[PDB]
């Protein structure tokens, strides 16, 4: 029940957009187009509806607050989101002031025009860091300021910055405007957790992977109080191997303070009837390396001293397979392995393809942001699930059961 730009009247309106194109980039060079490519539904839908203008803002990198136009501009993006939206954009050297104000006032119909990162100015996120590199706070009335300028820029707001949506920035909740709509990725992303989040279709399967555990208890938590079978791999995994089975782990990863709550997790998931799949073998490395020798375990042999459980083993894909098989709903946040390195992705890519599969068959399967987002990338299955997140920080909490800065902000229907 939140405002959504197709729901929005645009016509003749100024349209201030809030977008998340804090993309990764590499010596004044995007790598990867993404969120900018996930926001232009929104951007044409204005155009194509007549909407006056459409200013887009985001941040980029982390600043900290000071005008790094030699490292951190938008500059770039300009460029290519022309090549993307096939047409002209007007980039500006700044997001706020007078001469930002004027240039938005009266916009040429049908203009798109990007304003420079909004993390130049310490306003933005409230604090940040001086030249010195010593954290300096943000001034109440410059805040003020900062985010009355913002709201002159158009007449209608927008936020699609998915990505930034868990940070209560001035771009994100401050923009006094009297309608404020999700926009289209927003309202995917939105759509696809509601169904995690709300009324999932079942057997619900929740894949959580990763390295530490300590960091993950909320969410593993929340998780449990959703779905009926969760698997339980990646570095993760070997906490719980070592306290529920003794197992040997080598140098393994094990989460000291994590490793204190898992007899309580695992009775969470007892008592809410939830089946937890935990690995069962693995794929071993003498050290933490790309190409460190390899070997195989399971959690009956142990783990060799030294040696560690970088990826899940044959037996381990089998059991997973069979959970994937027996769900109607996914939500996976995090692989199973070590899915950079080759040798130790196997797992991962062999889950990947089971989740694909599903999909043809009508399983609802959401990609968690970052690393899991990555692996659809790497081997091209983004149009072979249901939904891929666009931001990693964001998703994570609405998993965790938190509420977005950036979406309670939204008007709402
Ligand atoms: N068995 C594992 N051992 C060590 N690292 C792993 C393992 N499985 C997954 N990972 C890593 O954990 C990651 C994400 O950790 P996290 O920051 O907790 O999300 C990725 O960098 C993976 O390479
Ligand atoms: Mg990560």
């Amino acid at each position: 029940n939140k405002l959504t730009l197709d729901k929005l009247n645009v016509k003749g309106k100024r349209v201030v957009m809030r977008v998340d194109f804090n993309v990764p980039m590499a010596a004044a060079q995007i790598t990867n187009n993404a969120r900018i490519k996930a926001a232009v539904p929104s951007i044409k839908f204005c155009l194509d509806d007549g909407a006056k203008s459409v200013v887009l803002m985001s941040h980029l990198g982390r600043p900290d607050g000071s005008p790094m136009p030699d490292k951190y501009s938008l500059q770039p993006v300009a460029a290519e989101l022309k090549s993307a939206l096939g047409k002209a954009v007007l980039f500006l050297k700044d997001c706020v002031g007078p001469a930002v104000e004027k240039a938005c006032a009266d916009p040429a119909a049908g203009s798109v025009i990007l304003l420079e990162n909004l993390r130049f100015h310490v306003e933005e996120e409230g604090k940040g860091k001086d030249a010195s590199g010593n954290k300096a706070a943000g001034e109440p009335a410059k805040i003020k300021a900062f985010r009355a300028s913002l709201s002159a820029l158009g007449d209608v707001y927008v936020n699609d910055a998915f990505g930034t949506a868990h940070r209560a920035h001035s771009s994100m909740v401050g923009v006094n405007l009297p309608k404020k709509a999700g926009a289209f990725l927003m309202k995917k992303e939105l759509n696809y957790f509601a169904a995690a989040a709300e009324s999932p279709e079942r057997p619900f399967l929740a894949i959580l992977g990763g390295a530490k555990v300590a960091d993950k208890i909320q969410l593993i938590n929340n998780m449990l109080d959703k779905v009926n079978e969760m698997i339980i791999g990646g570095g993760m995994a070997f906490t719980f191997l070592k306290v529920l089975n003794n197992m040997e782990i080598g140098t393994s990863l094990f989460d000291e303070a994590g490793k204190k709550i898992v007899k309580n997790l695992m009775s969470k998931a007892a008592a809410n009837g939830v089946k937890i799949t935990l690995p069962v073998d693995f794929v071993t490395a003498d050290k933490f390396d790309e190409q460190a020798k390899i070997g195989q375990a399971t959690v009956a042999s142990g783990i060799p001293a030294g040696w560690m459980g970088l990826d899940c083993g044959p037996k381990s894909s089998a059991k997973y397979s069979e959970a994937v098989a027996r769900a109607k709903q996914i939500v996976w946040n995090g692989p199973v392995g070590v899915f950079e390195w080759e040798a130790f992705a196997q797992g991962t890519k062999a889950l990947m393809d089971e989740v694909v599969k599903a999909t043809s068959r009508g399983c609802i399967t959401i990609i968690g942001g970052g690393d899991t987002a990555t692996c659809c990338a790497k081997w091209n299955t983004e149009d072979n699930v249901s939904h891929v997140s666009t931001g990693g920080g964001a998703s994570l909490e609405l998993l965790e059961g938190k509420v977005l800065p950036g979406v309670d902000a939204l008007s709402n229907v």
